[PDB]
């Protein structure tokens, strides 16, 4: 099942961060995106991160399409904008 929230990638999923966002993500088993502003792409996947979430600024939707939807979804967009 997919959801996902959009967040400002103020991480823009450099690799010290992101790599965690992938992980997590992936830690969640679900098909989790990252949707710049739409633009979505596998969160947990190598365009997920160096495409969309290396978009530093962007409005992308952090998906989890899986077991972990919701809770991967929410946290992973909170993450690329929560901290710095």
């Amino acid at each position: 099942v997919q959801q996902k929230v959009e967040v400002r990638l103020k991480t823009g999923l450099q690799a010290r961060p992101a790599a965690l966002f992938v992980q997590e993500a992936n830690r969640f088993t679900s098909d989790v995106f990252l949707e710049k502003d739409g633009k979505k792409v596998n969160a947990k996947s190598i365009m997920g991160l160096m495409s969309l979430a290396v978009s530093t600024g962007t409005e992308v939707t952090l998906i989890a399409q899986g077991e972990d939807e919701q809770e991967a979804l929410e946290k992973l967009a909170a993450y690329v904008q929560e901290e710095v």
